């Protein structure tokens, strides 16, 4: 019957709760005393990554129902507490895959020609042709790793630069790869094809490391790697260590096994490009996974 | 008989061939030497000057005329490559990649200030629709990108078949998202989006240059940042190269390279290759 939004989330959420009959309340960056005082008469939370909806936090709040996330994923919900305490917690899984595709489109293209470094190196006074030297993408292989919502948006895209779009998913058929123009390989056969490679999977024991010393030593002397999914599905000292010895040439990065990351070393290296996780971080795709929440709240 | 490379080109250009210039009835150049009247008219044995690459802007044409001097290009050569810079500018852009790396080299963690735009449904303004417009056209459709234009010899027919619907320049202005420019530098060109072009155009217009510098006013560009007329530009190309003014390139809001619309290995090999091929 009431609902806290405590998130950086567009207005069109608290509009459609209204809507639907509930009252809301959205003071954002609270505090763990000032968040569990403001949910005492809520029935529904709604975050995005911000706020830490902890088994402390959920357990204060006695008239909790349900924990409801603007974008994919639960990580910033225990999902076990809830479980334990009969919460409900809802996500919006289609909500921000287009801004999330279209981001490792864009870090895809800016491995190929530099132009973070180009920038930076303008932005600092010089004019160094040479240096940045790139790679034209039509006619590279492209590895998806992770072929549902993100992975497949973006191979139509890249498609379109006449990149060879190959990849694995343990769920997706070779058929149906096939029909958004990904033609699925062992994990084995992939490596020493690709070019460019990006992931995009959950993390889980089978995608954590991912890619690791082992694959890399499989990949062409030069490779490029892409994640904008979650931190850890490369292996940040793996990968390290491959772009220190030039196996791989550059990577770009909006996730981290830790965030910030306290780790500076990959961030730091010249062939290194990131984000602070934007991969959702668009007005449209804020405003869909806004509403798409609300819906889920409403019934 | 006898031919000088003058420029940076790919090694195949020297291989397949198989003041410095009084022995040498060939020259080849990129865009960085600088052909003119009073140079062609030193080298008495001269018969032909080849670029590696698009323009011969930096070629005077009618001085080698003059002499009967045949001058030659490689118009295909490097298109793809200019063509995939701009769509890379066009995703930086809408998600200010460079900037969010320069904070997070900073130590920086960011997020609300790099909120970004989507490109799904935003409409692309393509002015030039001839070898670079039209790739560039095709790509950012996939994107689900609207793409119009305008080019005064392309046919409405032509554009149609790659998608791109044309509309005279003054209808063009309010409707777009984004602008990019691959055109000559022209008298009728240059200064293509300045101040009176600009007022017409969206609020928070995003606009590329991976063209020619100086097609984009960059006083009307400035301003046009300075107000939000303007939510953010990337350029390839400066009215001089290197730029001594540092306004545009210094504003945060601005993406820039130092001319690298051509600086592929591959668009380097072909260039390279064909323009040897043709001596
Ligand atoms: N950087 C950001 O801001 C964003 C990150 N994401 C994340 O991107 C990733 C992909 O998201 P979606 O495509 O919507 O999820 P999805 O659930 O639609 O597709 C994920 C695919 O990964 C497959 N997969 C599982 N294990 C695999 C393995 N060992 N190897 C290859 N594929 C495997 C799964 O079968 C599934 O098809 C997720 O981690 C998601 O949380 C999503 C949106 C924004
Ligand atoms: N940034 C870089 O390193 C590179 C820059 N370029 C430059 O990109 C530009 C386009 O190259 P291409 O597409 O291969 O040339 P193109 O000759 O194939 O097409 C140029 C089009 O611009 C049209 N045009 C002329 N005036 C116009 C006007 N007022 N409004 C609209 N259209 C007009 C022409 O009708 C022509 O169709 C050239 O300036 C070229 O030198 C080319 C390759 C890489």
């Amino acid at each position: 019957r009431k609902v806290l939004i405590s998130d950086s989330l567009d207005p069109c959420c608290r509009k459609i709760l209204q809507d639907g009959g509930l009252q809301v309340v959205e003071k954002q960056n609270l505090s763990k005393e000032e968040l569990i005082a403001e949910l005492q008469d809520c029935e529904g939370l709604i975050v995005r990554s911000a706020t830490k909806v902890t088994a402390d936090v959920i357990n204060a709040a006695e008239k909790l129902q349900v924990v409801g996330r603007a974008g994919t994923g639960v990580d910033n919900v225990d999902l076990e507490a809830a479980t334990r305490k009969g919460i409900l917690v809802m996500n919006t899984p289609n909500g921000n895959s287009l801004s999330a595709a279209e981001l490792t489109c864009g870090m895809i293209m800016c491995l190929a020609r530099q132009i973070p470094q180009a920038t930076a190196s303008m932005k600092d006074g010089k004019w160094e042709r040479k240096k940045f030297m790139g790679t034209e993408l039509n006619g590279k292989t492209l590895g998806i790793l992770g072929l549902g919502r993100i992975g497949r948006e973006v191979a139509t895209r890249m498609q379109s630069f006449g990149m060879k779009t190959i990849g694995y998913d343990p769920i997706i058929s070779p058929e149906v790869s096939a029909s958004f123009g990904v033609q699925q390989l062992p994990l084995e056969e992939i490596w020493p094809l690709c070019d460019f490679i990006t992931v995009h999977t959950p993390l889980l024991p089978s995608t954590t490391g991912l890619l690791n010393d082992n694959t890399f030593a499989q990949c062409k002397k030069g490779v490029r790697v892409v994640n904008c999914a979650r931190g850890g599905i490369v292996d940040e000292g793996a990968l390290l260590r491959a772009l220190q010895s030039g196996q791989c040439a550059g990577a770009a990065l909006d996730v981290f096994t830790e965030e910030p990351p306290r780790d500076r070393a990959l961030v730091d290296h010249e062939n290194v490009i990131s984000c602070p996780h934007l991969g959702a971080s668009t007005k449209e795709a804020q405003s869909r996974c806004g509403e798409e929440i609300a819906v889920q709240f409403v019934d």
